[PDB]
């Protein structure tokens, strides 16, 4: 009923009993585990939804049953009866964003989850206003490199209409452009947002690191393209503390993770559009963006600059090269002073995170698939630690694209 | 779509559906509510049904399902049951059910090779000298001067009110570990507890970082034996780096053959309660987790110490850097003895052919995604993009508890 839950390296045990508060199903039965899946395959229910959102709050400010409290229920109970749904106050929504970040099962960055700027963008009408706030969004966070947290909230979903959506799926990215003979040129995971910037007019440019323009929608709505003025995207050329060739290689990567894909539900209403932003970890882009083979693919090419033995696997060169690719992007972004945190600190603090939610909530949802690093798992202490998975709310959700 | 779970892999963008789920038979611990997936643990006509159910596959796996042959087995085997309460294999059965509960373990990344394993049968074994002796043979064949081979021996089954036939030992092959006086561990401390259990049947202990554990043996309702294994028959390999030349200084040593000793092999619901099985190393295992497991040998600080690698800050990455080189002399040092070895590149680029064998021969392939993907460099092999269904199947090998 209630989870064991053990750390291998330590020998603690903890028990999870947070896990009782889900009210989704995840996508796992006793017959089959699907836990290394990436995606899963009327008033009344709104009611409640509402009800236990606005308790979970008014509990937080230590206000339960109070006048406060009661009136709140009794707002939301006439507003969904004549409306069918209901308005967040800003201060609920702030609430609500830094629960669902803390939600999210698949961060590891998770201990900042306090540490969160909302910007309340719920009194945007049109796909201009939403690119104004947008920039708003990316000059706040990025700080001159001095990275902080944030989210942009644009006006929920509505029964009669179409969504605000951004259509890309990072504020930031690197354009992908398919080549004659089926090679890509840029980054391979952008081809086909590439393609639909193109066709909505944008003059595409021709190298590796171009950043694409948004696609910005309001309601039923063509979507708009926005240019980003290249003096808000900040980036880090990449090079090496002793590898004198590495800066050669012309890499680079922007300071700014900025999510902009993914629905924000928060007491049953959902914000469809509603980008967050924090700071990297270097395995990110030194392991998965720069050494996947579906990505920009370049540990061979490393790996022959280090005069490696690349014509059999058991000298390591893909591992050797993949260390130093990580420690290219954590020198490059110390010596840019942006931001970043490498895999063993940032699993360190997760670790303190679980923790403190142990004492708090009684547990920590957790995809181990998702916060043990790409590299050198074993040698971080959450490899060792067993985790329970489950879908609380508030919650960041997937969503179809767009078009 | 399909109405069994879609399973991806998204470095390639290919698609299957896994069907073989359908037919297991037993609960893991995951619900809807909860995914449990990392977790390291969990007959009147119940073992008829199980027996039933083996016997089916058995006559599948041979093309004779529905034959005369096929219902006479089966009659066989529920007058047996009928008069008796258990049932007993045939040679044929015993031997295809020992490949199918390795090809149905989903936590192994080398099932490629499942239909090649010798089985050795031992089941009219009736003391721990013969356990012994039977456990010698096995090492001796599947050793083979460096040339490993896998392989299985079973012995007698667990049987109505009569005492288990149970190796003690988690391995067949494990280092002691000494409990030290100042709280540490000098050896392995992953093996305090039979170290300390040898030294209470009698072991006279080394002090030694790499002395080889005697076996304890027991036969059914019997104290367990103490049998120390002739030194001539476990092969080690001293380890040393291809470049760095002060790393043969350290030491360090593994040995040759991983041979599980402790897991409970069930057949059609007959239970072998002492059925040792080995393989070949794949090289992250003894390169990174028995050499760099903090809570194991430990020696990560101690290599970056002789690399002269920036210990006091973990952003220089100086724990990624000693575990490759560790890596890289576990493999060296293996190849130049000549012992079986495959690195976790090799072994993962061989499951995926496996899955994809899977796929057409049984329609999937139950995989534990967070034990097929190495401990190091993870998103560097091709099972890490690779979307898995886990699920028990039977025969399997399970966890059973301590004899102790
Ligand atoms: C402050 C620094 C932060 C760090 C170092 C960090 C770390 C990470 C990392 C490494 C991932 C895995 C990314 C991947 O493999 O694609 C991730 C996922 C995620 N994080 Fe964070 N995070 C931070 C801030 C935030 C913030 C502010 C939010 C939201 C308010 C957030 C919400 C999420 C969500 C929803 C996912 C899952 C994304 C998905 O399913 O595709 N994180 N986090
Ligand atoms: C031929 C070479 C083999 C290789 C390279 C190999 C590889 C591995 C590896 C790397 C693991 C993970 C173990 C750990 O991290 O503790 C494992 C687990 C396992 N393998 Fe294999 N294996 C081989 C042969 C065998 C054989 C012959 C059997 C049985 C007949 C077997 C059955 C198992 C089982 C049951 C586990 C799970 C053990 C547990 O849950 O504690 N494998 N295998
Ligand atoms: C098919 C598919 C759909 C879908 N929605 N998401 C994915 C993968 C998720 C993902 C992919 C990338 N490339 C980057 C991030 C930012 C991760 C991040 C966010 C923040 C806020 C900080 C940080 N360090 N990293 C997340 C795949
Ligand atoms: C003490 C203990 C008890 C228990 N119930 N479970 C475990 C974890 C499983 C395990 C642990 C270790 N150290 C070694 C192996 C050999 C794995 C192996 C086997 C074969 C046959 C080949 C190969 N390459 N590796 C398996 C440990
Ligand atoms: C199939 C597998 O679930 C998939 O490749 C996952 C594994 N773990 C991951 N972990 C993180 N942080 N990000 C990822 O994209 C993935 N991909
Ligand atoms: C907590 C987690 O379940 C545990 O540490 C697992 C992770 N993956 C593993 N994978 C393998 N092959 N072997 C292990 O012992 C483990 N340990
Ligand atoms: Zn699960």
């Amino acid at each position: 009923k209630f989870p064991r839950v053990k750390n291998w390296e330590l020998g603690s045990i903890t028990y999870d009993t947070l896990c009782a508060q889900s009210q989704q199903d995840g996508p796992c039965t006793p017959r089959r585990c699907l836990g290394s899946l990436m995606l899963p395959r009327p008033a009344e229910q709104l009611l409640s939804q509402a009800r236990d959102f606005i308790n979970q709050y008014y509990s937080s400010i230590k206000r339960s049953g109070s006048q406060a409290h009661e009136e709140r229920l009794q707002e939301v109970e006439a507003e969904v009866a004549s409306t069918g749904t209901y308005h967040l106050r800003e201060s609920e929504l702030v609430f609500g964003a830094k629960q669902a970040w803390r939600n999210a099962p698949r961060c590891v960055g998770r201990i900042q989850w306090g540490k969160l700027q909302v910007f309340d963008a719920r009194d945007c009408s049109s796909a201009q206003e939403m690119f104004t706030y947008i920039c708003n969004h990316i000059k706040y966070a990025t700080n001159r490199g001095n990275l902080r947290s944030a989210i942009t909230v644009f006006p929920q979903r509505a029964p009669g209409r179409g969504d605000f959506r951004i259509w890309n799926s990072q504020l930031v990215r690197y354009a992908g452009y398919r080549q004659q003979d089926g090679s890509v040129r840029g980054d391979p995971a952008n081809v086909e947002i590439t393609e639909l910037c193109i066709q909505h007019g944008w003059t595409p440019g021709n190298g590796r690191f171009d950043v694409l323009p948004l696609l910005l929608q309001a309601p039923d709505e063509a979507p708009e393209l926005f240019v980003l003025p290249p003096e808000l995207v900040l980036e880090v050329p990449l090079e090496h503390p002793t590898l004198e060739w590495f800066a050669a290689l012309g890499l680079r990567w922007y300071a700014l993770p900025a999510v902009s894909n993914m629905l924000l539900e928060i007491g049953g209403l959902e914000f469809s559009a509603a980008p967050f932003s924090g700071w990297y970890m270097s395995t990110e882009i030194g392991t998965r963006d720069l050494c996947d083979p579906h990505r920009y693919n370049i540990l061979e090419d490393v790996a022959v600059c280090m005069d490696l033995d690349t014509r059999t696997t058991s000298s390591l060169w893909k591992d050797k090269a993949a260390v130093e690719i990580n420690l290219a992007v954590l020198h490059s972004f110390q010596l840019a002073k942006v931001t970043i945190v490498d895999h063993h600190a940032a699993t360190v603090s997760f670790m303190k995170h679980l923790d403190n939610e142990q004492k708090a909530r009684g547990g920590c949802p957790a995809d181990w698939a998702w916060i043990v690093p790409p590299i050198s798992g074993s040698l971080t202490p959450v490899f060792h630690q067993e985790m329970v998975n489950y879908i609380l709310s508030p919650a960041f959700r997937y969503q179809p694209d767009p078009w």
